[PDB]
């Protein structure tokens, strides 16, 4: 980007401001932005969809062995999930 | 990612434990990660050398119009900038 080296420049400016050296520094080289990893270990967003079963709630049964009840309350899920905190909301 | 969608049902699970309905509920479908935005308005680091010029420091002249020292120190400079805080320490 044109901002990011004019960003670089000012810097070099300001370096010169703080400093108690003798001489003005200029620009030699302008590196590649150093790697920095995407997709840490930080909560990742999540979005989906859940229906009531006809499984009554204190079972210890999975919910995936538990079939839909047919006018079932759908509810719609956003929040994230640590892989290494939602909410849920009634469709319409 | 298999432990993204494993996360999606332990979080099912959770949301079955707290919770006071009188019904399990199960996935009806998980949709696509809510974007996201990338390069938002954050620092973003850089990297880039400077060498000495031989222009006196306390001058009204812009860096780039000095030239560089015969055998001026050259300093390696990495920290970040804000588009909308760098230590440089002597090269070897």
């Amino acid at each position: 980007a044109l901002s990011y080296r004019e960003a670089v420049l000012r810097a070099v400016d300001r370096l010169n401001e703080q400093s108690s050296e003798a001489n003005l520094y200029r620009l030699l080289e302008l590196d590649q932005p150093p790697k920095a990893d995407e997709d840490p270990g930080t909560p990742k967003p999540v979005s989906f969809t859940v229906k009531e079963t006809v499984c009554p709630r204190p079972t210890r049964q999975p919910p995936e062995l538990c079939d839909f009840k047919e006018n079932g309350r759908v509810k719609q899920c956003v929040g994230t999930v640590t892989l290494d905190d939602i909410t849920c909301n009634e469709v319409q």
